[PDB]
DNA sequence: TGCCGAGGCCGCTCAATTGGTCGTAGACAGCTCTAGCACCGCTTAAACGCACGTACGCGCTGTCCCCCGCGTTTTAACCGCCAAGGGGATTACTCCCTAGTCTCCAGGCACGTGTCAGATATATACATCCTGTGCATGTACTCGGGATATTG
């Protein structure tokens, strides 16, 4: 809905692989426009 | 009474192990070496093991004779405990430096041969050093009496 509504925006998942989640934290160590998340996380 | 508050059972979601499947890369098993030099077989003249009273050395033996063992219990603090406090050992993160890879590149030297010598072995003659024996004292010991040190 983002990527379609607003190509304007940068969008990054947040969810799976602890391997990936750490990885993602460096890239937000603001261009990351919009993070999306889950309650359990 | 009341209310409710506190109370006790059951599907998501994530996070290690566990076991499974993919594909690919040297390293293992095996072949033929081949090649050669050790194992063998065959003699020989050779050393050294070995089955075997007797002199006799000492391993084992029958006695008595005593401390250190054997037994008791008081106590004495040794040793254990628990609980609290402080920090320092620990954890999790970010930056950082080099460990490690490969690659090129040389010559140092460990490798190898090529000759043949000063070395040490072996014999005979032998003298000498060294062992086994026999043989005095000199001390290091065991005891008794008193002085100094140290525990309670």
């Amino acid at each position: 809905e983002f990527t379609r509504f607003v190509p304007k925006f940068k969008v990054l998942p947040y969810w799976g692989n602890p391997h990936d989640r750490k990885v993602i934290r460096r890239f937000w160590s603001a261009p990351f426009h919009v993070v999306i998340t889950s309650y359990q996380l």
